[PDB]
């Protein structure tokens, strides 16, 4: 059993093995420990963000605007690209590793004999770190689903649903309706329930009615329009024009703005512009370099692949598209690749080290074309060796693939 003085790495290895099951959805055990720790209300204002895709970037947008508005903001995000500490930001910055291990030590003593999973532990830690930080606003990214996610032990002041599509059917049910119901579990009585999914499953309205939540959805209570050079937003309180084209997915920037406006928080139009203009998240349609155009995107399900495919087709015409890909077997690899195949010319497949990582040959079979490599680094090197300046190299499929290339590039700078 690690202690406050133990390295973070030891703590993470310990958390990875503490509970009988890796993922164990449910609120009881975790709520009881949160109750002992006094971390159930981490800040006077909390945004909780659920959805199939778009959670990370919607949270980043909220963080960016609120910081511009001068609020002390904390953000809980998952999963992480390279380092675990990425999961907890205060004022847009990671916290010291020793703050994390101290928090873990507090949870370890407070839990007594109550067992907690890795994500439950990490959630309690983020909450405790936020409480210590005396923040004005805390933004919680839901881990998985909503209703039974560890983050749902906190009562959000504004609940957000970014999109509803097929992912995590093992836990959330086989269709958009079952998935929508689970995501909507973060809604609360008399609190805004901001829905950015344009094709809202009816179950989301059911849950909003069951809870007495204040549903405000895209296409109804609020909306946005786009141009090649900017965008506009509208809701019950008015309209905003010539907004900065987002550096995060367009739908999420609009969802964040809707949630921000529904919150009643005091935020100027300039803080909104500055926030949107500066909101960006590594690995989310990230333009890394040019000649050739290098793009990183963590899409890992067909809805995200379809969106990515749409962004790829919107890129300047000409040149070849070479993809460096690695994926986990727990995702709909076939459906994800079906979309990507329509835009990719040359495939460079790599295995993902793992209990759940697909091998290069497994990916190759889905493609019907392409080359296999022994590692992401080698696939990346082969693509970049083949790419001409007019081409685009897309690193995709998983957080793992993107992270591997980010690390190879950074290491080469030394
Ligand atoms: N009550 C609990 N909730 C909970 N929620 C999530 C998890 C596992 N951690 C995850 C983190 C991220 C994702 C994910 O898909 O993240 P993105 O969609 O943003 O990419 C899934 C699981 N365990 C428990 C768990 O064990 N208990
Ligand atoms: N509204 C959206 N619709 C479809 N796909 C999206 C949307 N937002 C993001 N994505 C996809 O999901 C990936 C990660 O997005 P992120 O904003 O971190 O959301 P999440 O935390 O839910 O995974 C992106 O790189 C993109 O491939
Ligand atoms: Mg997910
Ligand atoms: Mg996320």
């Amino acid at each position: 059993t690690p202690q406050a003085a133990s390295p973070l790495a030891s703590w993470l290895s310990y958390l990875e093995n503490l509970h009988s099951k890796t993922i164990d959805l449910g609120l009881e055990r975790v709520s009881l420990v949160a109750a002992r720790l006094g971390v159930l209300k981490p800040a006077p204002f909390v945004f909780t963000v659920a959805g199939t895709n778009g959670k990370g970037t919607t949270c980043r947008t909220l963080e960016s605007i609120l910081m511009a508005a001068g609020y002390k903001v904390g953000v809980y995000s998952s999963p992480h690209l390279v380092r675990y500490t990425e999961r907890v930001r205060v004022q847009g910055q990671e916290l010291p590793e020793s703050a994390h291990t101290a928090s873990f030590a507090e949870i370890e003593s407070a839990r007594g004999d109550i067992s907690l999973t890795y994500f439950e532990y990490g959630t309690l830690s983020a909450l405790w770190l936020f409480k210590q930080a005396q923040l004005d606003v805390v933004i919680l990214e839901v881990g998985l689903g909503g209703r039974l996610d560890a983050t749902n032990i906190v009562d959000a002041d504004v609940a957000v649903v970014t999109s509803i599509a097929l992912d995590h059917t093992d836990w959330l049910g086989p269709d958009r309706e079952s998935i929508g119901r689970e995501k909507a579990g973060i809604f609360r009585s008399e609190k805004p329930a901001i829905v950015g999914e344009p094709e809202m499953p009816s179950t989301i309205a059911d849950v909003a009615q069951e809870k007495g939540a204040l549903l405000q959805r895209r296409g109804v209570e609020w909306n946005y329009s786009v141009t090649d050079h900017d965008w506009a937003f509208s809701d019950a309180h008015g309209t905003l024009e010539n907004l900065p084209l987002p550096l995060v997915p367009q739908p999420n920037a609009a969802t964040a703005l809707a949630a921000l406006r529904a919150s009643g928080l005091e935020v100027s139009e300039n803080a909104i512009r500055d926030g949107i203009a500066s909101a960006i998240l590594p690995g989310r349609f990230q333009i890394v370099s040019e000649s050739p155009r290098v793009i990183f995107d963590v899409a890992h399900n067909p809805h995200a692949a379809e969106y990515l495919t749409g962004r790829m087709k919107a890129l300047p015409k000409n040149g070849r598209v070479l993809a460096v890909i690695g994926m986990l077997h727990d995702k709909d690899i076939a459906g994800t690749l079906a979309w990507l195949k329509s835009v990719v010319d040359d495939w460079y497949c790599a295995p993902l080290e793992g209990p759940r990582g697909a091998t290069a040959e497994q990916l190759l079979e889905h493609l019907g074309n392409g080359k296999s490599f022994d590692s992401v680094a080698q696939a990346w090197d082969a693509a970049m060796a083949d790419a001409k300046a007019e081409d685009t190299v897309l690193v995709c499929g998983s957080f793992h693939t993107v992270a591997h290339v980010m690390e190879v590039i950074d290491a080469r700078r030394s």
